[PDB]
């Protein structure tokens, strides 16, 4: 029986078996009051004592989201849906430690990707207790609300603010500073990591004032604040937020009463609207994500960092290969789950106008350009590839390298890495490739688990990866020093090196992709 | 006394020392009626015998053209210009004969570029008589009409058709046909070769009905019909011949009077308003080339080459490396042949406005992206070497690849050259490179010439390409094949093979500037 002490009460937790050695697990410890009734689309609020012991032995309720059934009964796709029961009720965390209780172990607190849209603390693939087990850390995770309960704005008014689902982030970190300690961690050594969404996250932590004192260091995974889908403009988080009115039926005069009408709509009809409260979409469209709130974030985010307004530290981030391809099974014409998926390039053509609807027409005709550079027009593939890549290119891979690029300009350390192996369990065809979201199971260190059917190879390219993750947790240098494996260097402008990740070999380069993100990073912008 | 009949009367030559041995010229023979009176802008007409002795002794009579005098005493401008006196009396031309008189020798025709407003066979560069005494040949070369009373144009009118400079160039081949062998040449083995405005009238020959017959081979240095600056359209024809009509105060009602006016005024107040018959120029406007006139040419040259119907036979086409660079002289801003000319980005778009003028504001910005990429931003040179390629590769490079890529589809034999040599002599700037125009002393033999100034290395590679030259006269394959020297590979799609020309090694390459190119001929064209 293991139960430690809050500032707010005594919590139970549990006891797992992992590895031959144990684990203790605290799952759902709420850290904000229930943000319902008079508090949805508010920011959190902090909790009062119980006393009582609030039994942390099962994962919560996940946050109010859609849920992709494009692919019913596919694993590829409902491994993302939640696993616990949806509830606006949702604000709790979970602290994994080390078993003996270790004394000042560095924590690791994990952000969950979702397009801002979707997305739970509680998947298979976030267990945070091989990374307890394996390296002696405490992995903590928490649940932030999405779509428009997280991020529905009217800016200037506190009934409605925007950015509510980063501020329950932040209180998340809030309490690790105040309580970790009880749990044998360092509040002294804190890095973020997240994902997607959770990438540009904890992105968003780095430039927020608010956010300074509450980490130290950054890992960031498949996405980065500056890429096109991660921050709404105040324009359009106007226009959709008013939109959102007019399809529930609460289209008023008086911005203090639509809010008012909107938080006595049954929390369901609000999400099946926030698919509509855009014209055209995406694949991509983050109907309600972060915003320039003059709180959170107190002015345009690639503003603040160009002139370097941000936290000075150590940051890790990289990219996977195929980013682009999983996005186009959820619109574009040609592809399927089901075929290898050889477009023509009339079928490019409007591919490119889903992923790019308006945008001139000419804007499309130079991403065309730019990319069907054949190498030559032989192999039936090529458009099919071209399209991943555009979409891969433009939406995470430019703007992690160009985000990181200028981090360093700074004088901090950075690290980037590029994840190239393929799952030999990924449920998703071979065309595929490297699919975006398929590194994070290694992150987390499921493979190094051998009664799971990965490879053996997986196994050891797991343990390594989560090393590096690992050190530079603690010691802000992805090394990984033994077994006479590749040094990784820094990232600097000029030079640019990054380090490759697959089974075989990890190999240093430079210029991920130069003439493909200069496109994008220098021209584009202009269209 | 050497003098021989030719079908319209003898004519007497002259015996020239070269090299130890002698060589036959006969400089100044008529082939046409003189182009006067009632004959100007009309089509040439063949002669009448005389009976008497036509001293063929002194270069006949350029025909009249601008001149031009950015310059004035500078060697390197001046050299291009006529050294006779200017005549509308000018249809002569020149044949060098080796000695002892040759039995059925193959003869080469030279057609000198100029953009069609300028030039004449009797310079010093194109001074047949090394190629005579040397490899055996006969060297033939013609004068033929220039600027508007050359190529002026109201189609249909037969009055004025256009393309009399052309009809100009085939009665001329229509000489040599007859009576070349009174000469010791063969009449069925005649190459054409030219360069620039040359080049391309020689290409125009091959798709002339009228010239088919009159020729084998052909060879293009640094000019071919699709080259943008080559052949005008009807619309703009007209727009310049009645433009031509105001500014002379020619303006009427009736064609068949402008026309009569026309002749009667003296022929240099036809040649100064030349230059303004269009509104916005650049340095390489061609004011009166080719048109389409349903005569010499049946209708748009680019669709009866697509269409593929030309002879059909072995050519020879290539470019110089810095064939840009000599025309920024002559407009674009921060440009000077008297110093290093390190020209910035803004000068550098000015200049694109100069190089084209209208087309679109972004046709520009796109121009100025795909080259702009720069390998990086720190050297000065950089803008302005840019500017010398884009030029380059958009009015000679691109083409001539483009045109001999198309001409092979349809099963001929063609070879690709690239010139890199810049002569130790060459009076213009070292920032200017391996100019345009300056491949053709080689050609001619000029450095075989050992009391001259040219380097040793020089006068290998003259005899090295003097020989090619003359082996793709005589074979059709321009090998040189005794002394270990590179094997010269046939141009066809896909592979798209070049053998490069210089002092060092001469290499066999593929992709002649591909990237570049491609932006030119696949997208540019919509712009
Ligand atoms: C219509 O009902 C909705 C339904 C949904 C469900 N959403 C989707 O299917 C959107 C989506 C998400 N993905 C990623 C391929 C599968 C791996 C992961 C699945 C996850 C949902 C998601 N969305 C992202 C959006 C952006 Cl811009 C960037 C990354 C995303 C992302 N990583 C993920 C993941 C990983 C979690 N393809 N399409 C969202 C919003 C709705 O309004
Ligand atoms: C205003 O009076 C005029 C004066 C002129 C005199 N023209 C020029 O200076 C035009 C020019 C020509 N050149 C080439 C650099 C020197 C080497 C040669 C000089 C020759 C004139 C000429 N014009 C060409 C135009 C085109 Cl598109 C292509 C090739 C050309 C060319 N090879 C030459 C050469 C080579 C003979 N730079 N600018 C022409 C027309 C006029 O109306």
């Amino acid at each position: 029986d293991i139960i430690i002490a809050t500032k707010n009460g005594k919590v139970r937790g549990m006891n797992l078996t992992v590895f031959g050695g144990t684990v203790t697990a605290f799952l759902g410890i709420p850290y904000a009051q229930p943000p319902l009734g008079r508090l949805r689309f508010k920011k959190p609020q902090s909790l009062t004592k119980w006393s009582d012991i609030w039994n942390a032995t099962k994962y919560a309720n996940s946050c109010c989201q859609n849920i992709d059934q494009s692919f019913p009964g596919f694993h590829g796709s409902e491994m993302w849906n939640p696993n616990t029961d949806l509830s606006e009720d949702c604000l709790y965390l979970n602290v994994w430690i080390p078993a003996p209780k270790p004394k000042n172990a560095t924590v690791l607190i994990w952000i969950y990707g979702g397009g801002f849209q979707t997305g739970t603390s509680s998947l298979h693939v976030y267990d945070g207790k091989f990374l307890a087990r394996v390296e002696r850390v405490i992995v903590v995770s928490m649940n932030y609300r999405v779509g428009a309960l997280g991020f529905l704005a009217l800016p200037g008014n506190p009934e409605a603010p925007g950015n509510m689902g980063l501020f329950d982030q932040q209180l998340a970190l809030q309490w690790v500073q105040k309580n970790i300690a009880a749990f044998g961690g360092n509040p002294k050594s804190v890095t973020l990591f997240g994902e997607s969404a959770g990438a540009a996250s904890v992105s968003l932590h780095l430039l927020s004032p608010g956010s300074h004192s509450l980490f130290t260091r950054a890992i960031l995974q498949s996405g980065s604040f500056n890429a096109p889908w991660a921050v709404t403009s105040l324009y359009e988080a106007r226009n959709r937020t008013l939109n959102l009115a007019k399809l529930t039926g609460c289209s008023r005069e008086n911005e203090t009463e639509i809010i008012k009408c909107l938080r006595n709509k049954d929390p369901q009809e609000i999400l099946l609207n926030e698919a509509f409260v855009v014209p055209y979409g995406t694949p991509l469209s983050v109907n309600f994500g972060p915003t320039v709130d003059g709180d959170f974030l107190t002015d345009m985010p690639d503003i603040l960092l160009e002139l370097g307004q941000f936290k000075k530290t150590q940051i890790l981030v990289g990219v996977n290969k195929d980013e682009g391809t999983a996005f186009l099974v959820y619109g574009a014409p040609g592809f399927s789950k089901d075929n290898n998926s050889i477009i023509t390039r009339k079928e490019f053509q409007e591919g490119l106008k889903i992923f790019f609807p308006g945008v001139s027409e000419f804007g499309k005709e130079s991403i065309l350009f730019h990319y069907t550079d054949w190498v030559d027009d032989q192999r039936p593939e090529n458009y099919r590839e071209a399209l991943g890549d555009v979409v891969g290119d433009y939406n995470f891979i430019c703007p992690a390298l160009e985000f990181t690029k200028k981090f360093s300009e700074w004088g901090n350390n950075a690290f980037f890495y590029y994840f190239e192996h393929r799952s030999s369990k990924l449920p998703w065809p071979e065309w595929m490739g490297v699919m975006h979201g398929y590194e994070i199971e290694f992150v987390f260190g499921l493979p190094l688990e051998r009664r799971d059917n990965y490879t053996k190879a997986e196994e050891i390219l797991s343990r390594s990866i989560v090393k590096r993750w690992a050190n530079f947790a603690k010691y802000g240098n992805p090394n990984e020093t033994q077994n006479n494996s590749t040094s990784w260097p820094v990232f600097k402008s000029t030079e640019q090196k990054y380090l490759t990740l697959n089974t075989e070999s990890t190999r240093i380069m430079t210029k991920l992709r130069a003439q493909q993100c200069r496109f994008w990073t220098s021209f584009f912008p202009k269209v």
